[PDB]
């Protein structure tokens, strides 16, 4: 009775890939959590979804059906680690078209060094939606996981 997308959160360290997955489970922001597994079921479009979500630093990342790419609004480095993070996505899928969205985080704080049309510029190449976040207003969070479902959807039948 419910259709289950596994999906996998990769990005540098600290740009919030377990922030972002506690707001979703929870619905709070951990300021500190410690540097595995969640599920959480939802009603996505009608259908009754069971997301399995893992969040990294494999099994998930060959058996992932959908990748949040996750950088840091004011992390430069994220942004530019980005490519690394999509190329072994692309390896492992023997792939160009792997369901997949890339999210800036952090978007409450002032310090934004990687502006949003280098992000756009960046999805539009790739052929695949950006979405800005902060996992501490919730801002896009929900977004985020609900458009990787869509996209896990587009590419094949679930
Ligand atoms: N202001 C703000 N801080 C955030 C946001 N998301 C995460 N943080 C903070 O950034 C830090 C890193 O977040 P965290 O979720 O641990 O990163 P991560 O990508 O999971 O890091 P890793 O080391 O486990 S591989 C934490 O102190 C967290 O509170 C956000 O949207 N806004
Ligand atoms: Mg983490």
């Amino acid at each position: 009775h419910m259709t289950e997308y596994k999906l996998v959160v990769v990005g540098a360290a600290g740009v919030g890939k377990s922030a972002l997955t506690i707001q979703l489970i929870q619905n709070h922001f951990v300021d500190e959590y410690d540097p595995d597994s969640y599920r959480k079921q939802v009603v996505i479009d009608g259908e009754t979804c069971l997301l399995d979500i893992l969040d990294t630093a494999d099994q998930y990342m060959r058996t992932g059906e959908g990748f949040l790419c996750v950088f840091a609004i004011n992390n430069t480095k994220s942004f530019e680690d980005i490519h690394h993070y999509r190329e072994q996505i692309k390896r492992v899928k023997d792939s160009e078209d792997v369901p997949m969205v890339l999210v800036g985080n952090k978007s409450d704080l002032p310090s934004r060094t990687v502006d949003t049309k280098q992000a756009q510029d960046l999805a539009r190449s790739y052929g695949i939606p950006f979405i800005e976040t902060s996992a501490k207003t919730r801002q896009g969070v929900d977004d985020a996981f609900y458009t990787l479902v869509r996209e896990i959807r587009k590419h094949k039948e679930k």
